């Protein structure tokens, strides 16, 4: 007795209507492959457009041959009002049955139907009259979801997160499950980075100081600081991402590799609708040392305004990135971060 998602049950009328409209005898899986390739409601990526998009086909082109296969089948004169299923289709939902229980989900959702959907021979010579390898289709949709199985009704989205899942964590998540600790004697360096993400202009701090000083205590301090909402108009309701260099290094042996991936990144965050904070540490490996191609990533989208970014280097460091480029220096605020020990020094002088 399992049970449909809401994106599939979507799919199953759409084809329901589409056999309407159109006027045919009985459901087909053309009819199904119809309803992948319609516009959603809300003008959102389709799931099957970003699959074939994302293997560098012709998606115009797929949709042409999708269209014209189905008007190729001929309309009935009396439109009934029974739409039963085919045979072809009756094995598609059967095969869509035993794919979800294979792979230990607990809801059939638009993967299981599109994959039961791939052993069909009647789109399958769609595919090859659209020229689109349907294997390759069949290793996006691998790929996609990743490993995260499919527990509630609304658990297969269309377009989830690629990058910011590959190469960030999500520090505010992270904070609501308890695994953060809140360490003493910062919390008025915490409240000067939050003034300044408040700010419009120059809203983005940069914290200064030599690395393992406390810096990363900051950071997990307006993230809980974020949670419990504790924080201005601004931030409330905002996520809180870290970038990791190294996962965006491993793997990346191509010329262009860093960059595509830090690009993809950014292009998640801007589309978010909830304005997101990245956090960014040795910041200089990056602006820095004559990297000028990552450079030209992040200073437009700081100035777009989706982006807020929480830099950390040296003094040095940070001296030596605004010696060469001064668009860098009006978009950050500086933030120096001592020692404790001199931290109260300071204090007491």
């Amino acid at each position: 007795q399992t049970q449909f998602t809401e994106r599939a049950l979507t799919i199953l009328t759409l084809a329901q209507k589409l056999a309407s409209d159109h006027q045919h005898p009985q459901l087909q899986p053309i009819h199904i492959l119809a309803a992948f390739i319609e516009t959603p409601e809300d003008g959102s990526v389709p799931y099957l457009q970003n699959l074939i998009e994302k293997g560098r086909y012709d998606y115009d082109l797929f949709k042409k041959v999708v269209n014209r296969n189905l008007v190729r089948i001929p309309q009935q004169q009396p439109a009934p009002a029974e739409i039963t299923p085919s045979y072809a289709l009756g094995k598609v939902l059967q095969d869509a049955a035993k794919i979800q229980k294979q792979q230990k989900d607990s809801f059939i959702a638009q993967d299981h139907i599109l994959f039961a959907l791939f052993n069909d021979s009647s789109i399958q010579q769609i595919f090859k009259e659209a020229q689109v390898d349907i294997e390759a289709i069949k290793q996006q949709a691998l790929e996609l979801r990743g490993n995260t199985r499919i527990d509630s009704r609304g658990a297969d989205t269309n377009t989830p997160l690629e990058y910011l899942s590959k190469y960030a964590i999500d520090m505010t998540e992270q904070a609501r499950q308890g695994k953060l600790d809140p360490v003493i004697g910062r919390e008025e360096e915490i409240r000067s980075t939050i003034r300044v993400l408040a700010r419009r202009i120059k809203s983005n701090p940069c914290l200064i100081g030599e690395p393992g000083i406390g810096k990363t205590a900051i950071i997990e301090g307006v993230a809980q600081r974020i949670i419990d909402d504790d924080v201005p108009t601004i931030l409330q309701g905002a996520k809180l991402f870290s970038l990791d260099l190294a996962a965006l290094t491993a793997g990346a042996k191509y010329k262009g590799d860093f960059e595509e991936r830090f690009k993809g990144v950014l292009k998640e965050i801007e589309e978010s609708k909830t304005l997101i904070v990245l956090f960014i540490d040795e910041i200089h490996m990056l602006m820095g040392n004559g990297k000028d191609d990552a450079a030209n990533i992040l200073k437009p989208a700081l100035s777009r305004g989706q982006l807020k970014v929480i830099g950390a280097t040296t003094n040095n460091e940070y001296r030596s990135i605004v010696e060469k480029d001064g668009a860098f220096e009006r978009r950050f605020q500086k933030i120096e971060v001592a020692e404790p020990s001199v931290r109260q020094t300071v204090a007491i002088l």
